[PDB]
């Protein structure tokens, strides 16, 4: 009864990087084509606009400080990870049965012996990447055949990149213009072994596209009309396809839910090799429109009818959703998510009316930076990046500090969404809408208590995955490929 | 045999504002509908981002330089106007049997004894205002009823703005929130007479949405969810619906083209009440992209098959691409534009290559500010406008003075649709991409005479319409509501 779930995760990509999100130049028919069969959000969001902790958030449907996750991401030397305590998604479904999957980017915590690995947290089966493919020396890798290098070089001093199978090293590095057809791979075999034993599927294809550096298989390679980031997008949305067709092919299409959406917004500062957030301003790194509103789709025939909602939703309202719609019940902790199942299926409205947004560097002083109730988002503080950096408008540069609003700058997003007029730069709508955005951040403030953080429990070189163990000189000793 | 024809072209609109080019909150759903059962196109554009000088090279298909329609726009009390000797797409329509007809803006010469008014330029039929709706007071008038006043006044010293029927006035001011209605009404007996006759019809409806000040019909305010600027434009949206009923109703699905454009690009002046050009940077005023890349839509059933193209086309390929469809013969004059019939119908590429842009304020001794081929545009010439102000890229304010760029600024348009990132800030297409501009720019200007200027023949006050000629005080008794 409860359906097969596709969950697909991208990788610092734009609110206007789809063809269906207006993008000039963009490849993306089967998403497009999954938009015009499916629920198009046009106001959906992850709470941090960076990888660890909008991944945390979406996995556990708790705010990322909650667990300790903060500042910043973990790194390979990382001592921390999202504690094992926590119930992710995946440990949900399991529970109710499902055979449980998950292809790429994990990014939650490796640890002494892989503790943290994906196989301790409820998937039955993982191939993947452990944390960033950029996480790792690149400038020998090749990103698009048959002999195009990465650009750039990635980070120094480290292991290359382990391709993990549960918890065993497959390849080191792998090689990138295969990735996608291992995964594809993988998937196609999730599902029919859980066809074959009559069970209900879960995948969790969290893609390397489109973070840096861009790779794609030949197929791809110089084909799309937009360089590197876009044939890195339409071999992400050749994948996409692939699992459609899959999808198809074992009769399954009118009982799978498939949910695609991004971590974060775009990382500018790679310029025309990054993404792009459409109207919104600024990208990843920042608490602004355009780090922390993301494309999202939902695709169900027969259950959920083509459109398009403006209604309110999170990725962290996606465990609760899920939990609902497979008879699975909620574990019994405190939960910042709800279930969206009425507005998919078209009974209800979104529960959902505020949203919290923290930043990458968060502390207990200053609280949540942005919070939105209805249409208006006020900003108590404000914060540029350097992974926003290099565009014309200087609010996204790293240069633009650290900056308390009181009154907070306050934006109608409804007229307003590129988020230029402050409003109070006065009326009874407004200032009813200040002393309740107010109201919420102190209550928020107040009642949460931040976990302490693993990302600051240090690093650590011996917690780097060798494909050789004990060998000698540490790293580069450490590959099979 | 030859097909109707109705071309809508909106009022300072920008490349974002429809639900189809990825706005969050416009609500244009009848737009949408033709786009999922249209051509939609990602790379069009109009050769300069004013009134005036767009709907002259629509309206003959040349370079509004050759005709002498600059700098900046008329006004009521302009001496100037198209020239007569210029053949108007109508003209060129009319010859070949059509009945042609006009409803709203026309802001091509009103002139002594309204010579310039469209009755002399080939169409049978005319309802609609002369110049902008904002070109006369309105500080008194309502734009959205019951009694909601128009927004700041508009220009003053001026007789109210006038609603002509052919050369009379059938109202001064006329009542905004009805004109929607107006226009439908008359839209409907254009198509039904031609209907009657025998006859192909040609549809002109020069919107007024969504120019300041905003306006609409009771059924739309404050229904958009997105304020003034969404109600406006969800009244052009509804207006569109209607046409597409009436050619429903007399069968005339399959026998209709359809075309909907823009003149220029967004006030962003206005800044919530006005428009938005999404990843594209500034707007009106300007020769950035926001100002001359605008939405165009093409709808024809059965003959234009549904998608998306990204080729080459502009407002001044329609003259000649219309005249193809309709077997009426070209004018004997130089056209700067092409038929795009292949494109249209499938068979074939645009012919077209290059764009040439002029700034509102041109010259001889400067020539055409930018130029597209390709993918590449090169800015020779840069410079900021107050209907672009208010945003936070300062290369499009007001204050950013005319800037000579040698060698220009050189773009990656399918790369870099932003203008962010100058690619001489090398390589071998690079170069040579460098080359074909700078001799495309030194052939046009060597080329192209300028017309003698119509706007600096100045101005004559006497030259205002006025309801009940010869009254006194003038400009406020002339009035007749
Ligand atoms: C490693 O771990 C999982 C779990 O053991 C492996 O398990 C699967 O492998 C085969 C089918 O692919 C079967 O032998 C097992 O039944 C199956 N187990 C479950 C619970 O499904 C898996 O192959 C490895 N992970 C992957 C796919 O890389
Ligand atoms: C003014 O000018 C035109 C042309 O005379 C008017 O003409 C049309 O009006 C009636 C139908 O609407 C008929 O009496 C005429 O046949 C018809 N003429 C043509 C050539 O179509 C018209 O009503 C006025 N313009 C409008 C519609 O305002
Ligand atoms: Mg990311
Ligand atoms: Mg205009």
């Amino acid at each position: 009864r409860p359906p097969n779930i596709v969950l697909i995760f991208a990788d610092d990509l734009g609110y206007g990087d789809l063809g269906c999100y207006g993008h000039p130049s963009s490849t993306t028919p089967n998403l497009d084509q999954l938009a015009a069969g499916g629920l198009r959000f046009t106001d959906f969001y992850v709470p941090v606009s960076l990888s660890t902790p909008s991944r945390a958030a979406l996995l556990t449907g708790r705010l990322p400080v909650r667990m300790g996750m903060y500042p910043g991401v973990l790194v390979p030397s990382s001592r921390g990870g999202l504690p094992l305590e926590e119930v992710t998604v995946a440990e949900v479904l399991a529970a109710r049965g499902y055979l449980t999957g998950m292809a790429g980017k994990w990014h939650l915590g490796v640890g002494p012996e892989g503790a943290f690995l994906p196989p301790h947290q409820g998937f039955h089966r993982f191939l993947g990447i452990p944390y960033s493919h950029d996480q790792g020396p690149c400038q020998n890798l090749t990103c698009f055949p048959p002999a195009t290098p990465c650009d750039g070089g990635c980070d120094q001093g480290l292991v290359p990149i382990p391709l993990l199978a549960n918890l065993s090293v497959e390849a080191q590095p792998p090689w990138l213009p295969g990735l996608e057809a291992r995964y594809m791979a993988f998937a196609h075999d999730l599902m029919a072994d859980a066809q074959r034993q009559d069970r209900p599927f879960f995948l969790y294809y969290a893609s390397h596209h489109t973070h840096y550096p861009q790779f794609s298989g030949q197929s791809f390679a110089e084909r799309s009309g937009r360089g590197p980031f876009g044939d890195s997008l339409m071999e992400l949305d050749a994948a996409v396809g692939t699992l459609m067709t899959a999808i198809g092919d074992l009769g399954l299409l009118e009982e799978t839910l498939v949910i695609f959406t991004a971590d974060n917004g775009p990382e500018t500062m790679r310029m025309s090799r990054g993404g792009c957030s459409g109207l919104l301003r600024c990208g990843k790194g920042t608490t602004y429109e355009g780090g922390v509103r993301e494309p999202a789709l939902a695709f169900w025939p027969g259950h959920i009818a083509p459109g398009v909602t403006h209604e309110l939703a999170s990725s962290l309202d996606l465990l609760p959703t899920l939990a609902a719609l497979a008879g699975a019940p909620l574990p019994n902790v405190t939960l910042d998510g709800f279930d969206l199942s009425p507005l998919l299926l078209g009974t209800g409205k979104s529960p959902r009316q505020s949203l919290f947004f923290y930043p990458s560097y968060p502390d207990e002083v200053r609280g949540v930076f942005a919070v939105r109730t209805g249409k208006y988002k006020a900003h108590f503080f404000t914060q540029g990046s350097a992974h926003s950096d290099t565009t014309a408008d200087p609010a996204c540069h790293a240069s633009s500090s650290l900056t308390a609003h009181e009154p907070p700058l306050l934006y109608d997003l409804s007229k307003d969404p590129g988020e230029n007029y402050n409003l109070l730069g006065a009326t009874p709508e407004v200032l009813q809408a200040l002393k309740q955005l107010q109201l919420l951040k102190a209550q928020l403030d107040a009642a949460v208590t931040f976990g302490p953080s693993q990302v600051a429990r240090g690093e650590d070189p011996a917690l780097q995955i060798c494909c050789h163990p004990g060998c000698t000189p540490r790293p580069a000793c450490c590959h099979c490929p």
